[PDB]
């Protein structure tokens, strides 16, 4: 699709559902998260989703998270068909601001194919247990989980600007 | 063109010039960094930039800045026709890259490019006095548009991917 039908109604809503992207489609997703400077990426689908759900599950329990948390955290990897797990290895600002603009340019990526894609970066996002799950070093860090599969079903400017007038 | 293309093979605008974004195409990009705490936008041009231009240098003065450093201070807004200031409220600093990325897509997707530059003058007392910056505010950052004067490129994520499973 052309770009500027990319400044669609952007909708996004949750249930994302099969299709999952695969082949080029998500490699093109991942290519794009790549290209915004001015990582290591892990696939979790199909039977990889049972272990991902053990392993948040484990880091929920040994956080000492409520039943509630603990539950969610089994459950989260199954709302959708696909997961991409977004580690990496310069200020700390410089790191949190371009991890943004590439998981934008990976939603955007999915969303031009068709599909779409859910961020989500919790505090078991820093679990000993995750972290080991993912092989995170002393200086490695997960920043977040991309969820991704088929989507299933006016912004107002104005108040936030100002001109500089002189 | 192509949104693949667009975010695969960007190919960075180098220098942008007249025209730069007006109206609602100005509105448009706004509007996407609205999209994925309430931002600020200060809208930078013609006159302004040379205002804009006194308070950099100003904050390179206060600063100690060496004369390079001041010249490069006061030579900043005319890199591009207009300067958008984004402004914070106090997933981290992540939105802030996410709003960006957005308003720069924003920006290609109708012939213009995006430059994004901070720098330690964001941090600045004189340049934060500027945009009126109160203890809860933060100036992230400028966004320069205009026209690109300025390519293929495809990375492989490959050797950076594994399989969970």
């Amino acid at each position: 699709m052309d770009a500027l039908e990319l400044l669609i109604n952007r909708r996004s809503a949750s249930r994302l559902a099969e299709p999952a992207p695969t082949g080029e489609q998500l490699q093109n997703i991942l290519r794009a998260g790549m290209r915004a400077p001015d990582w290591h990426f892990f696939v979790i689908e199909g039977e990889g989703r049972e272990r991902f759900s053990a392993v948040l599950e484990q880091g929920a329990i040994a956080a000492g998270s409520d039943d509630k948390a603990i539950d969610k955290a089994r459950n989260a990897p199954f709302r959708a068909p696909l997961i991409i797990t977004v580690v990496a290895k310069v200020p700390r600002w410089e790191q949190e601001m371009s991890a943004g603009c590439a998981v934008m340019a990976m939603q955007m990526a999915a969303v031009a194919q068709g599909f779409g894609g859910i961020w989500r970066s919790g505090a078991l996002t820093e679990s000993p247990v995750v972290r080991e799950a993912f092989g995170c070093r002393e200086q490695d860090k997960i920043v977040g989980f991309l969820y991704l599969g088929t989507p299933q079903l006016v912004p107002d400017p104005t108040p936030f600007v100002t001109y500089f007038h002189h």
